[PDB]
């Protein structure tokens, strides 16, 4: 089997497609700015959970992430060392100083949108801040190599170089998580290709004008290992360093990259 799929290209949107999307990636924009809102010290993981849930709803769409192979809520709420899946619960409360990132999904008309970001609680701690900013920058980075005509692994790259640039910029080095990534996207959640956040340019499929993909770097303070908890969910940093997570779902158009999961 490919590691990458079947298809030379990956699937291109129409722009009605990607209009579409992008009224389903508005929904999550929505909702992350909810639960960022909702998001202080002393409120539990789950009281965001109910945020996310009711914005995704009211607007007409429904969480994708609900029922999800058996996951229990509408958004992963991943803490500190936690990276990604993190499970909402009423006994993860929010403390100052927390690192908090919050991963989400909607499916509007059969239309996916899949975005995450990461902030901090009360005051934030130096090396967190610089954590994020890193990893939002990682984004960023893979963001602009979505042109007509590059290669899969030409945005991995990017990404794996904005990493590195912003290690120069903090003047700190930043685990790559292993074994995680981005994957394309439409009218499932997960499709392939997997979209890696590092590797050599000029691998896989190519991309052009209405390719989607969602981008999503996630970088720590340490270690590029990770476990699973006893909870089958929850993905936690193996030395307890923190960690943070960024993502947008992004198509190839004529005219540059479009971030289809626009917040407010
Ligand atoms: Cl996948
Ligand atoms: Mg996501
Ligand atoms: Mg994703
Ligand atoms: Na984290």
């Amino acid at each position: 089997v490919g590691l990458f799929g079947r298809k030379k290209t990956v699937e291109q949107r129409t722009p009605g497609e990607l209009d579409a999307m992008a009224a389903a990636g508005s929904i999550v924009g929505a909702a992350l700015v909810a639960v960022r809102d909702a998001a202080k010290a002393g409120v539990s993981t789950l009281e965001l959970d109910q945020v996310a849930e009711s914005v995704i709803r009211e607007a007409g769409a429904v969480p994708s992430f609900l029922g999800y192979h058996g996951f229990p809520a509408s958004i992963c709420s991943s803490v500190n060392d936690q990276v990604v899946h993190g499970i909402p619960s009423a006994t993860a409360v929010l403390a100052d100083g927390d690192l908090v990132s919050i991963d989400c999904g909607a499916i509007l008309d059969g239309w996916h949108g899949d975005s995450a970001w990461t902030f901090a609680v009360g005051t934030v701690i130096p090396s967190d801040e610089a954590l994020s900013e890193a990893t939002r920058l990682s984004m960023e980075a893979g963001i602009a190599a979505m042109i007509p005509g590059n290669r899969l692994t030409d945005v991995s790259h990017a990404i794996e170089l904005g990493t590195r640039a912003a290690e120069k910029q903090f003047d700190r080095a930043f685990g790559i998580v292993d074994g995680y990534g981005g994957h394309g996207i439409g009218r499932s959640m997960h499709l392939d290709p997997f979209l890696p956040n590092e590797g050599a340019p000029g691998k896989g499929p190519l991309l052009a004008v209405g390719s989607v993909l969602a981008i999503e770097p996630m970088l720590t303070l340490g270690t590029t290992q990770t476990r699973v908890l006893a909870d089958d969910w929850t993905v936690v940093t193996t030395d307890g360093s923190r960690a943070a997570h960024w993502e947008h779902t992004v198509a190839v158009t004529e005219a540059g990259p479009r971030i289809l999961t626009m917040r407010p």
